């Protein structure tokens, strides 16, 4: 109906919680968070910046392995939010900001989080900066490798 959107900044809220639970089976709730982000996605108004936020605390207050369970479905919560990003500023744009953050925060480890930064630079390139686009291009570049550095020409602009 209409009453999940209404709380659904009260999920934003509990969406960032049960992801900064996560910092210490340990992390399943930020993947059942990843869960409950296509969740709402894959059935379809601030909740732009609503969800972008609670993703930006997701990848500050989950930032002591970047054990491993969020990462692993980040090719889902991606997409989720290519799903719903095409379905419905210095408070949303700037937390544009912190989710290729948490894509050249997770290149410092799985590779999944390259083809998730791709999978976001989907909905980036579709939308229509540089200093978190380009620490992930050349910091992850030699160390399909090369995903996360394709996903910076594909987001920039």
């Amino acid at each position: 109906y209409f009453l999940s959107a209404a709380s659904r900044p009260l999920c934003s809220g509990g969406h960032a919680s049960n992801k900064e639970k996560e910092m210490v089976f340990c992390k399943l709730g930020v993947l059942v968070r990843h869960r409950i982000s296509l969740f709402g996605n894959d059935a379809t108004l601030h909740i732009l910046g609503q969800t972008l936020d609670a993703r930006t605390v997701m990848k500050t207050g989950l930032e002591s392995v970047k054990f491993l369970d969020n990462a692993a479905e980040d090719l889902e919560k991606t997409m989720e939010n290519l799903k719903q990003g095409q379905f419905t500023t210095t408070v949303a744009l700037l937390p544009m900001l912190s989710s290729l953050f948490e894509h050249i925060g997770q290149h410092q480890f799985l590779e999944d989080v390259q083809v998730s930064c791709y999978r976001i630079l989907t909905s980036l390139y579709a939308l229509g900066q540089r200093s978190a686009l380009g620490e992930c291009l050349a910091a992850f570049a030699g160390a399909a490798f090369l995903e996360t550095h394709l996903d910076k020409h594909n987001i920039y602009s």
